[PDB]
DNA sequence: GATCTGGCCTGTCTTACACAGTGATGCAAATCAAGTGTGAAGCCAGACAAAAACCCG
């Protein structure tokens, strides 16, 4: 486990509520994680 | 005529030299640690009908 893995496991429901479908969801997650 | 001597011939060590090994490093690269999230396949229950080869009348 790493910081990115923890952030993903913590904010996956965010992308879930945002878009159902997870290419674009994971892309946006990685983008916002690299931004923050 | 009787030895004395310089120059090849050739079987000798003798000696350097590259290679094969042992071990360990050490970077380039393929794969995986988990996160969902679909998304396309594989097979099975329900009962009903088409190609291909060998033997008999």
């Amino acid at each position: 486990p790493s910081a990115f893995f923890l952030f993903c496991s913590e904010y996956r429901p965010k992308i879930k509520g945002e878009h159902p479908g997870i290419g674009d969801v994971a892309k946006k997650l990685g983008e916002m994680w690299n931004n923050t």
